[PDB]
């Protein structure tokens, strides 16, 4: 009658901080860790038997335990090391899935002396990787930044689409852009600088979004935005293979003030959480 | 150079509520739905073109449309006539997928009657589901529900694992079950009574986990729990082709006092958000 | 130099759950726990003297505890035997302040036939308390409900109101009245049957605000009904001396839809987030 | 029978955002805002009468008139003029109370230069304020910050607390301090320098909890910290009248993995989100 597709179990929301302490300068790296196994034998959901579980309690201990043994230098590699262990330490395991969001910690600062030890949360841009590995094989790494919330008020605009029926929306030739970006891209290799190349992505999509720093740069549509994103970071980061990246678009509408006699040119907006448009796009190497 | 491996747009968290009133006694939905659109043209992407591009305004308007010229029997048909309308209203859209929410209101009740016009907000589990048709072909829907918080203060248990230098846990006999379940489906056919079906999958969940209000059932693996219910939902209801089941286990554990000199008979228990077991499942019909 | 004008310190988010078993047939509660502390020193603040402090830890260690040794029956008298605590078992401290919320366990309910042992989360409103007592004095309670959203879709009206420079809203026999309820009570004695006491207040609310179930009542501002709710509360519970109730309006709004060609004559509604209406008001008993 | 203590009503989340252009130059206000007023006349609650209500759609209207007509330069000034607007503008009005929450914009920024329209989200500290007037009195302004969540590694401790039976703490000469801060003073004049004050008391909140850049300062209470913060607060800024803190204390314990036979060497800890440690107090100056 039935047949599996798909199993997995493990723990959830295991927060986990690091510290590394040289001097009286402190490295901290605070993450929330989430780990899934695949057992060859599927008996534990046939039959209740449990003899080839590795109880979630234990996934959490491991988690902890790798941290003191192999330590944290990103959340990337440590993701590597638990994909790495549960496939070495064990033989009946076939699959490990590592998902990491990290804790965006800034470290404190007053014009250019940095406190050796104490930190404040600057989220600007919020960072996670994945790593999936099967058995015996070579491993796959993902990482991505979300919740990258950006304002341009103007240099953007939409003209020159489809009416239809229900088409009410006139030509603008200038408008707000507001977003809260999603980006999630794949590395070819295991062979990464991690935190540089990270840096890389976050940098060009802000760049290609913003600047120039002074009249801006004038975009038609927010689908050639994104792509020229994706094309960017192509360029500048030969171990990035797959990009994807989702950008809603967050409403700023003029309140029209007629009906209460008066003229708002342009002056007050309203910011309308629901609904937003959202814009998508996943592209490759051409292999 | 690159290639697209996917692409889409649309505009999302559209609120709706549509009513029905036979004089005094009214019938309401409420629900938030997402759309996305794929064009058969990407020069909105390569060149900035937006000649092709039906405004994300444009998706809300018609949302808001077709429920006032359709009506809204349920979240399902809803999504399936947002399909038909993008993939026949137009030539170069090439695949439409609809995520919705409903939210859940509920007729007032009480000792048997029931109020012609007032709803409270008692959410069992909340209902969801998603539409996804390509160009010509014949459309997909899965439905599911999320965020059932249910518990078992007895009646399960979790021994006979695996010790590794990560262990910690003893064999239990007796012990508090607590989920939050998340269940998603694929149907094998547009023809369903939707309404019945996923009320038919809730009492489902409901009813084996809790087992005869009498006595309980005995569960030794949350596994063999989310394996049986799945087996039960395919011979409950034929239309169900695939079932996934997330259930986390969010922990209550007994507190130990006897460093402050009380002994604890199972009285007082400390829940604790974090971390959580999590074990899913996914089974299919062998074709 | 300053003077202070009010200082405290303790544990938030000591989560609990007491079980009491009766049989096959067991009754739980779990609460959130928020305990605040005032001391007769406030060498503390000065010159950061501890000798004086009962730690944070202490605080949580002895909620856990008096959970044990005085059993939980409501959310209040545990309140209360905290507050008493605190009080009698020390010297130093001139006050305590208890406030809790309820977790919303609902026992399962087949039809008529109850769980043993099994319960799900109905948040149909959400019970919270608070007690604080001064050193010797006879302490206070306040008892209520929050987040009890309840919607009827006829039977309200808004007609007759100052119309000013600013005004464009028109007048409506009948528009939708979605609220979601909060109400918060002060007890004339520490001797009431506090389950029975919500419940009453609860259905009390829920009452006003639908009527009867077959007819409706006409309600022509949420002030008045606002009120009208206040004095039966008074009525129906001696023991109430004072009520506050805060009732949000959640708008829900005709849909236009002349602009795309269509007459959406009162079926289609779109449900706004923000922003929304808000009606107070507090009652006392003439002294 | 009874007798009202307290009545209110208007709008709540009023968002707004105000553009000003200079030259290329683009400056930005975001804001929420929430207006109560209260009437001279109860003939509203007593019996439904609408004559005298100001609704809450006209409230709405008004503050985004205001938006246009007054400006907005600060989110205290806008507060300022909405009182102003509505006990001037009206006879029956006899307290109006506006809470305003601004969305923490911050300009984006590279290399020694500065975006014209480009920005960022880094809620650092989330910033709010509060103006309440009594027809013909002088209007109080409060303003606040609050989620500065600040983490220092070392310099914290506790010991030389009181010991009771259910203490099991042990004396700590090094442990983590993290907090989320939460402060709200009352201005003596609403003639001040609004933007320049809320970011002295923030500086000097970061300031003082961090200490030098170097060494850190010793800290051996929070209360300490806490009264020591609102002194410094109360010396730089004249015009502040009284100072409310509120610090939790959002625990990082070191992780005993002694059990699986590993020494954790003050090197991994776990973030604890509930129960936390809360301390506050109020201090003003003595009249």
């Amino acid at each position: 009658n039935v047949e599996f597709v798909r199993t997995g179990y493990g723990k959830n929301m295991v927060k986990v901080l690091h510290i590394r302490r040289e001097g009286n300068h402190h490295h901290i790296i605070e993450l929330i860790a989430n780990v899934q196994l695949t057992l060859k034998t599927r008996k534990d959901y046939l039959t209740g038997d449990n003899s080839d579980i590795i109880p979630t309690d234990t996934v959490k201990n491991t988690v902890h335990a790798l941290a003191k043994l192999k330590g944290i230098k990103s959340i990337e590699s440590f993701a590597l090391d638990i994909c790495e262990h549960f496939l070495t330490a064990f033989n009946h395991v076939t699959r490990v899935k590592v998902n990491i969001d990290e804790v965006p910690w800034k470290r404190l600062e007053k014009n250019g002396v940095e406190h050796n030890h104490a930190f404040i949360h600057c989220p600007e841009a919020l960072r996670f990787c994945e790593a999936e590995q099967y058995l015996s094989k070579t491993p796959v790494v993902h990482s991505g930044l979300k919740d990258m919330k950006v304002l341009k008020t103007t240099q953007t605009g939409f003209e020159g689409f489809l009416r239809d029926r229900f088409t009410t929306l006139t030509d603008a030739k200038d408008r707000f852009f507001c977003t809260s970006v999603y980006a999630r891209w794949r590395y070819n290799t295991i062979n990464v600088a991690f935190d540089a190349a990270w840096k890389a992505v976050k940098d060009t999509v802000i760049q290609k979004f913003a600047g120039p720093y002074d009249r801006g740069e004038y975009s038609p549509s927010v689908q050639k935005t994104l792509y020229d994103t994706q094309l960017l970071v192509l360029d500048r980061i030969p171990e990035v293979e797959e990009i994807e990246i989702i950008m809603p678009n967050q409403h700023y509408f003029v309140i029209d003030m007629t009906k209460i006699g008066l003229s708002n040119k342009d002056e007050v907006y309203l910011p309308l959480d629901n609904p937003s448009g959202n814009i998508t796009g996943t592209v490759c190497r051409k292999p």
